[PDB]
DNA sequence: TGTATCTT
DNA sequence: AAAGATAACA
């Protein structure tokens, strides 16, 4: 079905035949089969088909999907064209234009070019039921993206992990703070985005990390 | 009504 | 665990 990335299901495939992961994925189905679950199944692992797993610079987690009709599609915070950029994209928008002094609203809301730069925009939970935030916590994935960010925190150097929101920040134990850089900010909803997201300037101190690491920064503007 | 985080 | 409070801004 060509659902994962090849270089992903190579190094994370191990997950597919421990209990916890069938359990889950067990748990998913039969949610499918009663109600409404958000991103529809070929989308759950979008975020593995959009580079390397060896080119991700940058790892931007959120909490879990858009769960309105025709938003989530398994980018953290991306929707489709022609769908409009939710409130949390448009706050993020907001900050990028406050942030990087180029940036102006793109006038969609896909980040499909971000991902192809190597930004892996990741939940920590990546499924949902229709209109309930975080309904699927607790369930499994959290041990999936676990061992989503222990991969890439073992085998990367020089990381940029932006963890939005509290459920994020619940993987930055797992992160090696002497050898990546982490920065934590409230999450881009308009429930909390006045803790902190406004004005965390996350998109230029990640690309100053970037520049003295001697990497290539992201292009913000292309997508 | 619609889109997190804290307290009990 | 979950209801309700707190929070801000359409
Ligand atoms: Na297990
Ligand atoms: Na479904
Ligand atoms: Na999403």
């Amino acid at each position: 079905s060509h659902m994962f990335g090849e270089s992903w299901k190579k190094h994370l495939s191990g997950e597919f035949g421990k209990p916890y992961f069938i359990k889950l994925m067990g748990f998913v189905a039969e949610e499918r089969k009663h109600y409404t679950v958000y991103p529809p199944p070929h989308q759950v692992f979008t975020w593995t088909q959009m580079c390397d797993i060896k080119d991700v610079k940058v790892v931007i987690l959120g909490q879990d999907p858009y769960h309105g009709p025709n938003q989530a599609h398994g980018l953290c915070f991306s929707v489709q064209r022609p769908v409009p950029p939710p409130p949390s994209l448009e706050n993020i928008y907001k900050e990028l234009s406050t942030d990087i002094e180029d940036f102006v609203h793109p006038g969609h809301g896909d980040l499909s070019g971000w991902a192809k730069q190597g930004v892996l925009l990741l939940n920590a939970v990546l499924t949902v039921r229709a209109h309930q935030a975080n309904s699927h916590k607790e369930r499994g994935w959290e041990q999936f993206t676990d061992a989503v960010v222990s991969w890439l925190n073992q085998n990367s150097n020089g990381l940029v992990f932006l963890l939005w929101g509290s459920y994020a920040q619940k993987k930055g134990s797992a992160i090696d703070r002497k050898r990546h850089h982490v920065l934590q900010t409230a999450h881009p909803s308009p429930l909390s985005v006045y803790r902190g997201f406004f004005g965390c300037r996350h998109f230029s101190k990640t690309n100053e990390l970037l520049q003295k690491s001697g990497k290539k920064p992201i292009d913000w503007k292309e997508a």
